[PDB]
């Protein structure tokens, strides 16, 4: 039900419904969803936790931990075709909210990497509270959620990472406020992940809006199928309006 073409000229976009679906959601294509349930459960979890997310750090803009909201995640699970056989990596996982929802909706193994020691601790403690609640509410056992406290560059420096997954790999990179050197580093490293891997980014790893891009970087076009999207209105914490993001699929 997505509008547009997925090109720079006509990115894929999904207007909000005027009226809610059966589950109260204005965002999802499906008539039923879990977005409000996750909205409410996450808020109760973080409210009960004694340790709180550090959303911003004055002086270190790259540490900003504002969230992709549950409505964004429900759409992302569909757009990136996340299955139970996939492994989902949130590079910069913040409070872990994305991991918790992807695990619940897909059954995929979920790995978060976070440089903030405090927010990594928030994420780990929140998973211990929310997992039983998800499991009791749904009657299903949850997949594994592992939180790594590290600069992601130290983890990704291992060329063997991702390789055993045979492309059953989904990577989220919420890098709007990452330093350009980090996004550039990631763009080099992701050229070498296996075929089938799907990568979502906001500051584009492989800029492709200009006609000359395929002449400037033909390798990028040989290695990736590129699709442009607009995030839905009111689907990201830091902005009520829409904006661009990109999914790169390794050919
Ligand atoms: N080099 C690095 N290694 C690991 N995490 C990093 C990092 N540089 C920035 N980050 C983290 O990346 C996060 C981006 S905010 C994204 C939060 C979550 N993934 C969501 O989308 O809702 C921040 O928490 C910040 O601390
Ligand atoms: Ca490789
Ligand atoms: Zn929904």
């Amino acid at each position: 039900g997505e509008l547009g073409a997925g090109t720079p000229h006509e990115p894929y976009n999904l207007p909000l419904r005027g009226n809610p679906n059966k589950s109260g959601c204005h965002h999802c294509l499906a008539d039923q969803c879990h977005c409000v349930f996750f909205e409410r459960l996450l808020d109760a979890t973080f409210r009960r936790l004694d340790i709180k997310r550090i959303t911003e750090v004055s002086g270190s803009r790259h540490l900003c931990a504002k969230s992709l909201l549950p409505t964004f995640v429900s759409r992302m699970v569909r757009l990136m075709e996340i299955t139970s056989e996939d492994t989902f990596y949130d590079l910069g996982c913040g409070n872990g909210s994305i991991l918790f929802q992807v695990a619940f909706l897909t059954g995929a193994r979920c790995v978060g990497i976070e440089i903030s020691e405090h927010n990594a601790k928030v994420a780990k403690k929140a998973w211990e509270v929310i997992r039983p609640e998800l499991e009791g509410s749904s009657g299903r056992s949850m997949s594994e959620v592992n939180i790594i406290t590290s600069d992601m560059t130290k983890i990704l420096a291992d060329e063997r990472l991702f390789e055993s997954e045979r492309g059953k790999t989904v990577i989220l990179l919420s890098n709007l406020l990452f330093p350009k050197s980090l996004t550039h580093y990631l763009s080099e490293r992701f050229r070498r992940v296996p075929s089938g891997t799907r990568i979502l980014c906001f500051d584009d790893l492989y800029p492709h809006s200009r006609s000359v891009a395929a002449i400037r970087d033909p390798e990028a076009f040989r290695l990736f199928a590129m699709t442009d999207y607009r995030w839905q209105e009111c689907s990201v914490e830091w902005c009520t309006r829409d904006g661009p993001f990109f999914i790169h699929r390794r050919r």
